[PDB]
């Protein structure tokens, strides 16, 4: 299994773009490196690539792939998110999509037509570098059309089912197209798992792309709901393969647990290395889980204000670049991950049932409800991830 | 008076700051200076400068400072917007002040802290420049209140008129405490002298800042009401100067038209120059008008889509830089209003009543209304511009 990191740059987070040091990058990425991590996910700002419609900016590019370079050099393999787009509360969105400009991310042609050329030049010079394996269209792009009570966008796009499908395969696509080797993902809050209206659904997860990924927050519900120390907060993120598992009709489809993280909110300090070292046991054994990308590589700079204050300490170092406990933590579980020792279930899979075309129903699974309260009973007393079925 | 042009870079239009190439910006300030033109108005972009509240970048503020020197190589005074924010259709936000940290961009404390920070640093720049003479708040901020029928921000933030000068005088208070000698001002579409709700006022714009602004644009009401080749087309921004000026309390309070253009919707390009030289000889006789500046000084470059499409043609020069029809005629104009003959009104000022404290009964005065019709006919039959009076309601 693949073990690396989401890159939040330490000096200057994602608004280092804008005055890039690429010697700065250096020591992030030989710090990555020295953990023993593979691979990191780049963040390239949509404003900064495309200020306009017709001005994709070649600048812009040659930095994204300054950083692709940088990242060779210490042995790293990379994969880029084309459309950010919504990054660790902000979006990042060029004025020829807002206020005035206002339409629809989704479904309007020409916003349409200007992410695939973005997309299409992006992956025109991605396709040219050793390290580079693909790309995902945008970090969690679906929160643009979030619509759930508790987690709604305030300027949503409307989307239906079939729209969300659509923009997928558009986009998808394009990069196909471009870059035939290439391999290509969506990413997205869990939503998508467990909002039954959201528009993007399991089935979307589970055929579109080359692997289901899953990004595991255990702030917003899990930790809410059962509270600091208790196994829900380190189960949480074999459950959501699990599920993502149960939703493919392919035994053979991979899964990239894309993101993962230990918010302070309900995982101080002090239980961090024991959070890393827990949850990391507890995926190894995952059937077709081929990679794990930990959120984040460096804490977000205090200087930089209005974030969500959780946001500041899920990097594996500090600001200045110290590994924190749970680095090391990670460093010494690589061996077991790198083996992925596979463990064959011969359970009685839970059950539920929900909506293939719709996704209608899936709400059932939400951390809020039985299902996974007893999900993690049954994981806890037996020591084994439970699987989950979607009855036909 | 003095005459120039809002700079809209010819090579990339303000996307230009991303990649600035000075060579490109001395081409367009040798355009502007060539023409007799002396000023010019800048538009730095709020994300750039600041792209995280607590993020001023330094090499932001350079790029700036190396465009304010590029215009003194010609002998071009400068003034700098300050928090842009809105230009010709867009808005160009910071991710901390839109969707999930949206606020109120007149009242948030936070917000009001990260706008002072940035005007401080700014003004503590410019303040170092010979050819910097101070500082607008921003293009035409107010917009971020309206709430017009016809022209509603979509994400509008609530405030009210004590909210808007609280705001004007922090914002303005602190340039004037970084940059003693400097002057400052706020500018803004017709909305403060035509919406009766707008939060910002015809009395604040009389008296905050150092001189009263006026942006004219015509394609909004007056075309669509009086039609091409009307002369309510070309009287509209010294019917809204002596707008101003009857608001005013105070004879030595000074104006800027800071804006004034000629939309292809209503003034094609073969009226242009005639728009042009009927336009500003009905200036040249304001009284206590300072400066006119041209909305804009390049063609916004056809590569860059979605702009509505009038605001593409609006420049004095091509975007390949030739010269148009207009900015000829507007070069032979110069000898007439730099000597701004002034003129002593003895007319009966055409009245209107209106609130001093709120700005209620405003409309009044629209260009869809019976005084603004009027005016235009008895300056036609007569040649000359009438004054306005404002007669204050009770409240």
């Amino acid at each position: 299994m693949k073990i690396g990191a989401n890159y939040t740059p330490s000096q200057g987070w994602f608004h280092s773009w804008l005055d890039l040091d690429i010697d700065a990058t250096r020591r992030d990425f030989e710090g990555i490196a020295q953990l023993g991590l593979d691979h990191v996910r780049l963040f390239p700002l949509w404003p900064l690539l495309q200020p306009n419609r017709g001005l994709v900016r070649p600048r812009a590019l040659d930095d994204v792939v300054s950083v692709v370079r940088a990242a060779g050099e210490f042995d790293l393999e990379v994969t880029v998110d084309a459309l950010n787009g919504h990054l660790s509360s902000y979006d990042f969105l060029p004025p020829w999509v807002i206020t005035w400009h206002t339409s629809n991310l989704f479904t309007d042609p020409l916003v349409k037509a200007g992410q695939t050329d973005l997309i299409s030049q992006l992956a025109t010079r991605l396709r040219e570098e050793p390290n580079a394996t693909g790309m995902t269209v945008g970090n969690e792009f679906p929160q643009y059309a979030a619509l759930a009570p508790g987690h709604h966008h305030p300027t949503r796009s409307e989307c239906t089912v079939d729209d969300a499908q659509t923009w997928l395969e558009t986009m998808l696509g394009t990069m196909r197209d471009q870059w035939p080797d290439g391999r290509f993902w969506f990413g997205f809050d869990d939503d998508l798992w467990f909002v039954d209206d959201h528009p993007f659904t399991p089935r979307h997860a589970v055929t579109q792309g080359s692997a289901t990924t899953v990004h595991s927050w255990v702030f917003a519900q899990v930790g809410p709901r059962f509270g600091e120390g208790h196994p829900a907060l380190t189960w949480f993120p074999r459950y959501l393969l699990e599920l993502a598992r149960a939703w493919s009709h392919d035994p053979e489809r991979p899964l990239w647990l894309q993101e993962v993280g230990a918010p302070r909110t309900h995982v101080p300090d002090s239980s961090s290395a024991a959070f890393m070292t827990t949850t990391m046991a507890s995926l190894t054994s995952t059937p077709g889980l081929e990679a794990i990308t930990w959120w984040c590589s460096h804490d977000v700079s205090r200087d930089l204000l209005d974030f969500p204050e959780l946001e500041y300490s899920l990097g594996l170092f500090t600001n200045d670049g110290k590994p924190k406990p749970e680095a090391l933590a990670l460093s010494d579980m690589l061996p077991d991950l790198h083996n992925a020792q596979p463990q064959h279930q011969l359970d009685e899979p839970l059950e539920f049932s929900a909506n293939w075309d719709t996704g209608a129903g899936r709400s059932v699974c939400s951390p809020m409800g039985d299902l996974f309260a007893q999900w993690v009973d049954q994981a806890e007393q037996t020591g084994r991830a439970p699987r989950l079925a979607l009855r036909p």
